[PDB]
């Protein structure tokens, strides 16, 4: 009864410090660890629920679950309903709910890849992969708890390899050594072990052999997820229901895709959103802000988007501008547009409530329309943020959405900003709960407090029992940032009539359908640089591919060498912004020594060259639920060596980036999956040429002015000529980079539209082209050709891995005007005059 192997003990006192006597009185086993592992744990006989009246339907199954013995938590729900829905061959879905009470729920050969079976007593759901018989879910392993404010469901895991459960600063692969992962959106500088800005209750689990599955728990309550070495996992939520989805893959990429079929495919950003953004707190005037642009331009540094932080505001209030430094804010932004750039600025959620009545429209209308989160007496809950006393909009209230749209649209008529930087949307509060504290009820003081920093649900936020239109804050807290992202997205669509650009701090599952994300107040340090790679990858797995960290870091002072290395790696973040704190030394690219400016300019130049490629990868995310930046294991799951790699990334299938992440290094050791990898340095953009890998670690030269980038054999990459903006670069001629397999083959693609309109795919207003290398030929294949894309000029074709100097190079049957062959590098560089949207044939021999 108490003979349970150590790694398999499930905690019977998750709620408090317990003595042996109390442990044994709960009906549990007490065995001290010899050195965490729980001392108090459930014997296999501990009372759970019993399955009864299991029944079949066309959709799947239903059953009643009955608990006859209470747990140690209050308000056990003794009778539950089980519903199992076999929704697709790839997707299994089950819920457990109270049949007598509607509980809070988040507002969201032919055969399945899975089979399901049930344990009767104690109750459990067992899900096998049909193909190899492997056990993916087994909830029999621990008791089911289902109490008003405490849900626990556990499972065995099929391996020690699991990723997901944002937002935390951790390796891509989570530790299963008694790790407690807390999902409660919290304003805090990224650090290991803490609940951070967002919550994504989703994991992907690898299985021996390289298949994988995913599990989503659709639950927005504060929760702990506890992983143990057996290996196993327990969800512990503080409310709601169990709403579980299992995605059968079998490939890691399909798991991600199947997960996004439920939560939403990522939104398609405007092309301009993919250029360089530059911001700091401290650009304290329009004159200083104009100087940033001027300084970048004179030093030939590309810049698509200038930003402002709090600086622009009048006394730190949304939807105003001060009349000292920012008197001519409208003219600055118009000027920006005149030069072919965009403008972004910070918006906070909380609205100043202390102004004289009649003098501040956002609050005054807010009041009239009842848009704000309210307290016990029905009055606005007042906290403290930048402007002082503030009320907090309820983005679940339809009237609040309408009010948000008005404020954005009215401010947009004054200053034509191109998107919104939504910060502080945990929501963050400078004080605990409210100016008036919080009441004493079960929501503020719950029977189980997850492991949140501050040890309370109110720390750095508003009262848990405060009222919103759809429910209490207790239930909705983890959706705050999400709901604001939805509101802002809609607001920007209505105000501007083109694709919105929303960058949000706080997020939830499903966020990437509406907005992007930056990882928050990271320190300017080597460790945070290194940590940003797993974090960027994680968000990509979670369907938020528009993500990055503050290039060169946010807090403290960057160094020149750190900024060089941060810029090199950061140019490979899908969302690329250098942002800096109030107190920090300047870190704009132009503020450094000449050799460092050169390395930084080179990294920006390579990013801009690759923008057509990066844009196509976002197209694949948007229509097929693909990742943009992806870990090696997503692309080479069968090579088990890739499983723990999180300090390299891929862009899509073909581009392997291997950064230096340490001070004083002039080399880097990177893993190279089986195949040939061409050094991108061999492609002309306005040391071994090829790595021939068996699946091995390779040491690469990486002096300060270099980041290592290789192109997988078998792939063709579209590139475009230079510009300091995408307005410029989009008008330039294009080039292909063709990486031949040894057998002379390669494939690639280009998606092209106008860069910003809505409904492009639905209206068919794009061009899609495929490129094929075969038998010493390169042709294009025209999937779709329209006015947008038809006049793209192809001026250059570079072929990697051509073994012998050719005697003739033809374009459409005519000797080209010039080519080079380099016998050292195996590169054939061809000048051409062709159109992306008209069929061509380039041959050599
Ligand atoms: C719900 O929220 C409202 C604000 O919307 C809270 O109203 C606040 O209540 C306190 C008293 O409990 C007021 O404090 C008093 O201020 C006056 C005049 O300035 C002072 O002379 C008194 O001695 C006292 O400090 C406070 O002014 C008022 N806030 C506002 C903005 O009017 C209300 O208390 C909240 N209800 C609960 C139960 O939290
Ligand atoms: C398990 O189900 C039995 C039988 O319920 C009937 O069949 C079902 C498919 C559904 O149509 C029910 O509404 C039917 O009542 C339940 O046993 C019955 O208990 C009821 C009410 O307490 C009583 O009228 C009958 O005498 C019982 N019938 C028999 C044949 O035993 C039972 O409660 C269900 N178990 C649980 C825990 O829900
Ligand atoms: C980040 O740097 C500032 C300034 O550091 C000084 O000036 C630089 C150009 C560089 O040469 C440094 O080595 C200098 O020492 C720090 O802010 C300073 O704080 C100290 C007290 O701690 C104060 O006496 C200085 O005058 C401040 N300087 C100014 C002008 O703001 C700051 O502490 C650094 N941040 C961290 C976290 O280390
Ligand atoms: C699901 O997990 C349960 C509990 O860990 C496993 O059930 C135990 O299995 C062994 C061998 O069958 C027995 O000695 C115990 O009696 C079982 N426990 C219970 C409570 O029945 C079970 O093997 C797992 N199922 C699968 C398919 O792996
Ligand atoms: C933009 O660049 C200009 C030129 O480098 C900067 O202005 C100089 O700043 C230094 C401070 O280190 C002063 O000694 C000089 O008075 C300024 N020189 C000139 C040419 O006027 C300016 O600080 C930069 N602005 C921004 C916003 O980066
Ligand atoms: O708007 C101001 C800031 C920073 C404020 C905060 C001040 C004290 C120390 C930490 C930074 N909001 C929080 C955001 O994360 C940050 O980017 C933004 O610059
Ligand atoms: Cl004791
Ligand atoms: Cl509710
Ligand atoms: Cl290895």
């Amino acid at each position: 009864q108490c003979d349970v192997p150590p790694n398999s003990r499930f905690d019977c006192a998750p709620d408090k410090a317990i003595t042996q006597e109390q442990c044994e009185a709960r009906g549990c086993c007490y065995i001290p660890a010899k050195q965490g592992q729980p001392w108090c744990f459930f014997p296999p006989s501990y009372p759970s629920y019993k399955l009864e009246n299991l029944s079949s339907s066309e959709m799947g199954y239903t059953a009643t679950l009955t608990r006859t013995t209470p747990t140690f938590f209050p308000k056990d729900i003794l009778t539950l309903r089980l519903d199992v829905m076999m929704e697709t061959e790839n997707r299994l879905h089950f819920t457990i709910k109270d049949p007598a009470n509607r509980r809070y729920e988040v507002p969201l050969a032919p055969s399945p890849l899975y089979s399901v079976e049930f344990s009767e007593e104690p109750f459990g759901v067992i899900v096998h992969r049909q193909l190899d018989g492997r056990v993916l879910l087994n909830t029999t392993v621990a008791p089911l708890f289902f109490a008003d404010q405490f849900l626990q469901l556990s499972t065995s895991l099929p391996s020690q390899y699991i990723t997901g459960l944002a937002e935390h600063l951790s390796p891509l692969m989570l530790s299963t050594s008694w790790t407690r992962i807390t999902l409660w959106n919290r304003d805090l500088a990224p650090t290991p072990g803490a609940n951070l800005y967002g919550s994504h209750p989703f994991y992907l689990a690898l299985e021996d052999g390289g298949s994988a599955h995913g599990v989503f728990l659709l639950n927005s309550n504060a929760m702990d997820v506890v992983l143990q070495p057996s290996p196993a996992l327990s969800w512990r939520s503080t409310g709601g229901i169990l709403d579980v989805y299992i995605f059968l893959g079998p490939e890691p990429k399909s798991v991600v895709q199947q997960y996004l079929d439920v939560v939403g495919y990522p939104f398609m950003p405007p092309y301009w959103g993919l250029g360089f953004h530059l911001c700091r707190w401290g650009y304290s005037s329009t004159a200083i802000t104009r100087q940033v642009v001027e300084n970048m331009t004179r030093a030939h540094f590309p810049l698509d988007v200038q930003w402002n932080d709090l600086d622009y505001m009048d006394s730190r209030r949304d939807f105003t501008f001060n009349k000292d430094g920012f008197r001519d804010f409208p003219a600055m932004v118009q000027e920006l547009h005149q030069g072919g750039r965009r403008y972004m600025m910070i918006v906070d959620p909380a609205i100043s409530s202390s102004g004289p009545a009649g003098s501040y429209r956002p609050y005054d209308e807010g009041l009239r329309r009842g848009v704000f989160i309210t307290n016990e007496t029905g009055q606005p809950l007042i906290g403290k943020v930048w402007p002082g006393s503030t009320a907090f909009p309820d983005f679940t209230n339809p009237t609040a959405l309408a009010w948000w749209e008005d404020m954005v649209a009215e401010f947009h008529d004054q200053v034509p900003f191109d998107g919104m930087w939504i910060d502080m949307n945990e929501p963050s509060n400078f004080i605990r709960g409210s100016e008036d504290g919080c009441p004493n009820n079960e929501l503020e003081n719950p029977p189980y407090v997850p492991g949140v920093v501050g040890g309370t649900l109110q720390a750095a936020t508003i009262c848990a029992s405060s009222h919103q239109f759809l429910s209490t804050h207790y239930n909705l807290h983890n959706l705050y940032g999400l709901t604001e992202a939805i509101a802002s997205h809609r607001a920007l669509v209505k105000a501007r009539g083109t694709r919105p650009f929303v960058i949000s701090r706080s997020t939830f599952a499903g966020h990437g359908r509406y907005a992007g994300h930056w990882t928050g107040d990271v320190w300017s340090s080597w460790e945070q640089l290194a940590s940003s790679v797993p974090e960027i990858l994680q968000f990509n797995l979670l369907g938020v591919p528009l993500v990055g960290a503050d290039v060169c870091g946010f807090l403290g002072n960057t160094s020149e060498e750190l900024c060089v290395r941060w810029t090199q790696l950061g140019a490979f973040y899908p969302f690329m912004r250098n942002h800096n704190s109030l107190l920090s030394l300047p870190q704009e690219p132009y503020s450094f020594s000449e050799p460092a400016q050169q390395a930084m300019r080179k990294a920006l130049t390579l990013r801009y060259a690759l923008l057509p490629h990066l844009y196509t990868l976002f197209h694949q995310a948007h229509v097929a639920g693909e990742t943009v930046a992806r870990p090696l294991f997503l692309e080479f799951p069968k090579d088990s060596s890739t499983w723990t790699v999180d300090h390299q990334l891929l862009w899509g299938e073909a581009l392997l980036i291997t950064p230096v992440l340490q001070a004083g290094k002039a080399e880097v050791t990177g893993y190279f999956p089986l195949g040939t990898w061409y050094d991108l340095q061999t492609v002309p953009i306005e040391r071994e040429p090829a790595i021939h890998s068996e699946g091995q670690w390779v040491t690469l030269p990486a002096p300060l002015d270099t980041i290592n980038v290789h192109l997988r054999a078998g792939y063709i990459i579209p590139l475009q000529g230079p510009g300091l903006t995408t307005t410029e670069s989009r008008q330039q001629p294009m080039a292909l980079a063709v990486a031949l397999t040894k057998g002379g083959e390669a494939r690639g693609e280009l998606f092209w539209d106008d860069g910003e309109s809505l409904e492009v795919l639905e209206r068919g207003a794009y061009t899609q082209v495929i490129f094929l290398a075969r038998n010493n030929t390169i042709v294009n294949e025209l999937v779709r050709v329209t006015s947008e894309g038809a006049g793209l000029q192809l001026q250059k074709v570079t072929v990697l891995g051509v073994a012998t100097a050719p005697q003739q190079v033809l374009s459409n049957g005519v000797p080209v005007s010039n080519f080079t062959y380099s016998p050292d590098t195996k590169v054939l560089d061809i000048c051409v005059s062709l159109l992306m949207g008209e069929q061509f044939l380039v041959s050599w021999c």
